[PDB]
This record gives structure tokens, C-alpha cells and sequence, in this order.
């Protein structure tokens, strides 16, 4: 929901990662399960950030059953994870349901 950008597929992650490098803008992205407790508590925060910080920070959806190549990439091992991507590859991440982790996170790297 939201301004959040479902990835379906490693083709459109590559495309995503190389957009927000030549755009010079962040990219933060839920790594997800919806078998997963804490991932349906938090992405209702995922999303409001997501239309909060439109035009500042992009965000991607990343769901493990969905692109299991692309979490097996990542290095995942408890959901949710969020990773920050700058320039093409992995600035940052944070692991957990965290609400006022996840605010950090992105005012942390909207701030450039």
C-alpha cells in the first residue's frame, strides 16, 4: 500500500537499486513474510512512511516467498528486516518491528 513499490522479481530489484543510484535517492526496503507476526504489525508504519517521505526516500517491498533469490542476497534471517540502499548497495540495516527504530531509520537517511 501506500507509496511502497512491491518487488516481484530479481529483474525489478536490480532496476529499482540501479533508478534510486542514478537518482541519488535512498532506497529502504521491508524484507517480509505475511506468515510473519511482527512483519503485519509494522507495515502499516512501512506504508505511512512511505507516503511521508515520498519524493525523499524510496520504498520497496521485498516478500521472502514472492523473490527468495533476492532475500537469499540480502542475508535475512529474521523478519522483518529493513535494509538501506545508497548508490547500489547496502548503507544500513535494521531487524525488528521496532516503531520508533523504523522513524530513526528513515529520518537517519532522508536527512541525506
Amino acid at each position: 500500500g501506500g507509496s511502497v513499490i512491491v518487488i516481484d522479481s530479481k529483474a525489478a530489484w536490480d532496476a529499482q537499486l540501479a533508478k534510486g543510484k542514478e537518482e541519488h535517492k535512498p532506497i529502504v526496503v521491508d524484507f517480509t513474510a505475511t506468515w510473519c507476526g511482527p512483519c503485519k504489525m509494522i507495515a502499516p508504519l512501512f506504508e505511512t512512511l512511505s507516503n511521508d517521505y515520498a519524493g525523499k526516500v524510496i520504498f520497496l517491498k521485498v516478500d521472502v516467498d514472492a523473490v527468495a533469490a533476492v532475500a537469499e542476497a540480502a542475508g535475512i534471517t529474521a523478519m522483518p528486516t529493513f535494509h538501506v540502499y545508497k548508490d547500489g548497495v547496502k548503507a544500513d540495516d535494521l531487524v525488528g518491528a521496532s516503531q520508533d527504530k523504523l522513524k530513526a531509520l528513515v529520518a537517519k537517511h532522508a536527512a541525506a
